[PDB]
């Protein structure tokens, strides 16, 4: 019903106090709250006081943490080579704005960019790629011969598989990653657009480097380090000499100067722990004004009059982008750090740029003559996102309805980026980390001091509850220094710890795998479930046979004996869950492969997978709960369905269905004597078959041959330097506390009286060392069969938040590089 934005200046408060009289979202109030300083409405924030802000992508992690606590919600996006279905959400985007006569962009029937787009108010018609990049100089007025628009529509990575070495691509036309030659057998990562990188080309027998995902996107922003002309000074030069910068917590105003000076090692400066940042600039540069500096020498040149002085807020006049311009440009300064935006064409007769190389550029040069990309800025609230719905509906309503949010006559960049287009949700689960990515949330945590120093004889190992701490904190306390403990809501937090330095290793199940792996993350051991064969556990050189893997199989009774696997269509079909590998994964995988129509929920008849559509196909014949007629529990992905889990899809199987997909071990379990003495009393399990992929059956006992495809052991993962180490120390503490250890009289890691299946499966027989094989790290875990089933042997089968925050963002001019 209300929202409090909190301004840090009397400009910001003017642009609010308009904006609030002016805009009329329905059932929402703008209330602006006045600050002096950005740090003091981060604090307003934190107790209440107000509810969102705009912070600079170098105030993200500083504000993530005490004394703020704040959270990232709503981001301008970008556009990359990855955006699916464009035109048509772009269309949508334009038809839900309440105005007249503007640009909705054209669509065709299957959701494509249309070649000509047209500005239907103006008569202005133009080119454009699949991308809806308009092409150069195809704009045509009115009353004037339309330029020919033809298809702009092949990726670069067809076109090179064409006139054929043979690249891969995605399923979407897209570079993979990773690339092997056919004819000599190397393997070598690659950019986003096709180009080698260097140091990657690996020759056979060699295991290939880690290859990681790249994103292509646009309309970069860059942190630039501005001079005059008639200056003659270059940046190794820059010690005592005067400088501008937008604010001392600005990535294009300090952060970035920082690492270029630390690098480049014309910053004397120990470290964070020795000495503070600020000292060591205090003691490179001459007089400066820093906006929220505490040196006074970095406060000298500012223009700020009493109180308002080298504030963080634009009662500051040379505070901002604009405001270190107007401190450069009123030779207060030398030098001026600031954003790419604050460029303008105006300004390059008087002034240029000041590259780290030690030379001079004109500011068209920007993109080859700066300090680093400036990722764009974030809304900020509490990280208990109370009122994060609220705001998004007054953002969202105010972007429909045309108010001047990204302008003001009273200055620039107030409230917002001018720069901004369009501000966008992000989803719950962004923070800090994995807004600013990997490597530059790290880069930043280094830079505050928050570095950890990793310990080569303790591994801090990761829970996922209390019960598993509560193991942990036993295996901690016998282990004798060598193991600490984290705690993490699920394994995506523990993989997040782990690449954020907090963690050292975690037990992943396969389905968290493919992230992990595609985040850089190794495994370092495995599981060893094989039941019979020990002798891999007790003298390590033992080459292990069946890793007690579990098979993925379809069984059928040998009453029916027409259910091939050339024919499953139509056929109702029991499955343990929606989720599960073996009953759900491997069977709709291989189904969507072979036949291209790709449609389960009408595949099937009247198939009982416990998990869907209450309303569907895949939730019949599921009898839920026949006891309990005081509530409708069908197809529950719980114990209350009669029909969930192996157990579950086998009684599917022997009442109502005809084949059920399950691992190899039901069968065994509930028959021949072994099985519950309620349904399964009498049966055998030689009355049951296995079908094959060769649409042939066999018995069951032969799940090794006539299976689907096999699952991979869950795999204990960790960093990649961490794995000498961490290895070593598993195999030391299973020397101790293993199944046939020296002191298993004190600790078991395989069982524990706090609870069942923590940190390790209970039924596990040791955690063998993973032997890295010269290929695809994918491939070397998943195997050939499992990548290729399921995720199609591709890096591109699955995007979430994490694998964004790994991937690589390749700025480009445009995507028109096709």
């Amino acid at each position: 019903k209300q929202v409090r934005w909190c301004a840090i200046s009397d400009l910001e408060q003017k642009k609010c106090n308009d904006l609030v009289g002016s805009c009329n979202v329905p059932d929402i109030t703008l209330v602006c709250v006045l600050r002096s300083s950005t740090e003091d409405c981060m604090t307003a924030i934190k107790d209440g006081q107000a509810d969102a802000m705009f912070l600079d992508s170098g105030e993200v992690y500083e504000a993530s943490k005490d004394p703020y606590n704040l959270k990232p919600i709503i981001a301008e996006p970008y556009s990359s080579n990855r955006d699916l279905q464009k035109c048509l959400k772009e269309r949508q985007q334009a038809l839900a704005k309440k105005m007249i006569g503007h640009y909705i962009p054209q669509c065709d029937e299957k959701g494509n960019y249309q070649p000509q787009q047209c500005h239907g108010s103006t008569g202005h018609c133009w080119c454009v790629n699949a991308m809806g990049e308009k092409i150069s100089g195809t704009n045509t007025p009115p009353g004037q011969t339309r330029a020919t628009c033809e298809r702009h529509e092949l990726p670069k990575c067809l076109k090179e598989r064409q006139v054929a070495f043979v690249p891969q691509c995605d399923e979407k036309g897209n570079y993979e990653p990773q690339q092997f030659h056919g004819s000599t057998g190397y393997s070598w990562c690659v950019n986003a657009i096709g180009e080698e990188i260097a140091g990657t080309k690996t020759p056979p027998g060699k295991i290939p480097a880690t290859c990681q995902k790249h994103d292509l996107v646009t309309t970069c922003h860059y942190a630039v380090a501005m001079v005059k002309k008639s200056s003659a000074f270059q940046f190794n030069q820059l010690k005592g000499k005067r400088s501008c910068h937008s604010g001392v917590s600005k990535t294009d105003g300090w952060k970035a100067l920082v690492t270029v000076l630390v690098e480049k090692k014309l910053l004397s400066w120990d470290g964070p722990a020795k000495e503070s940042i600020q000292r060591a600039m205090s003691k490179f540069f001459s007089v400066s004004c820093i906006p929220g500096a505490t040196q006074t020498n970095l406060c000298k040149q500012c223009k700020g009059e009493e109180g308002k002085n080298c504030k963080n807020s634009h009662d500051e006049p040379y505070y901002g982008n604009y405001g270190a311009f107007r401190c450069l440009k009123e030779d207060m300064g030398d030098v001026a750090f600031l954003r790419s935006t604050a460029l303008s064409d105006e300004h390059s007769e008087v002034y240029e740029l000041l590259c780290p190389d030690n030379t001079r550029k004109p500011l068209n040069k920007y993109k080859e003559c700066n300090l680093g990309t400036v990722p764009a800025g974030t809304v900020v609230t509490r990280k208990i996102s109370d009122k994060t719905e609220d705001i998004n509906n007054f953002l969202m309503e105010a972007q429909k309805r045309q108010c001047k949010l990204f302008s003001s006559a009273h200055g620039k960049d107030l409230m917002f980026d001018d720069s901004t287009l369009q501000l966008a949700l992000l989803s719950s689960e962004v923070d800090a980390f994995l807004y600013l990515g990997v490597k530059l949330f790290h880069a930043m945590k280094a830079l505050t001091g928050d570095a950890h120093l990793p310990s080569k004889n303790k591994v801090r190992w990761c829970t996922i509850n209390k019960l598993e701490k509560m193991k942990c904190d036993d295996w901690s306390a016998v282990s004798g220094g060598a193991i600490a403990c984290t705690e993490a809501s699920c394994p995506k937090g523990c993989v997040k710890q782990i690449l954020k330095g907090e963690a050292d290793a975690v037990k992943l199940e396969v389905q968290y795998m493919y992230e992990a792996l595609m985040c850089g993350l190794l495994p370092a051991v495995e599981e060893y479930h094989n039941k019979d064969d020990f002798g891999p556990c007790k003298t390590p050189g033992s080459p292990a046979t069946d890793f007690g893997t579990l098979r993925a199989v379809a069984l059928v009774k040998k009453s029916n004996k027409d259910i091939n696997w050339n024919n499953i269509k139509g056929k109702k079909s029991c499955h343990t869950g929606v989720g599960d590998i073996a009953g759900w994964v491997i069977p709709v995988s291989l189904i969507r492969r072979q036949n291209d129509n790709s449609d389960i929920d009408s595949f099937f008849g009247e198939s009982c997978a416990p998990g869907s559509d209450t309303k569907s196909n895949l939730c019949k014949l599921c009898i839920g709960d026949p006891k309990n007629s005081a509530a409708n529990t069908k197809c529950s992905l719980s114990d209350k369905e009669a029909y969930y889990g192996n157990q579950g899809a086998f009684r599917c199987l022997v009442e109502k269905g005809d084949v059920a997909f399950v691992p190899h071990t039901v069968v065994f379990e509930n028959t021949d004597g072994k099985n519950p003495a309620v349904w399964a009393k009498n049966l055998k399990s030689e009355d049951f078959e296995l079908l094959c992929l060769d649409g042939s059956r066999a018995p069951v006992s032969n799940y090794k041959s006539c299976k689907l495809s096999g699952i991979p052991p869950p795999a204990i993962v960790t960093r990649e330097e961490s794995i000498s180490d961490v290895v070593r120390i598993v195999a030391n503490q299973q020397s101790l506390y293993g199944r046939k250890g020296f002191e298993k009289d004190m600790f078991q890691l395989f069982s524990s009286n706090k609870g069942n299946n923590l940190l390790f499966n209970d039924n596990t027989q040791c955690l063998i060392t993973f032997d890295r094989q010269p290929k695809d790290i994918m491939e070397d875990y998943f195997g050939k069969p499992y990548y290729t089933t399921v995720y199609g042997a591709s890096r591109s089968a699955m995007s979430s938040e994490l694998i964004s925050a790994c991937t690589i963002k390749h700025c480009s001019n445009s995507l028109e590089v096709l």
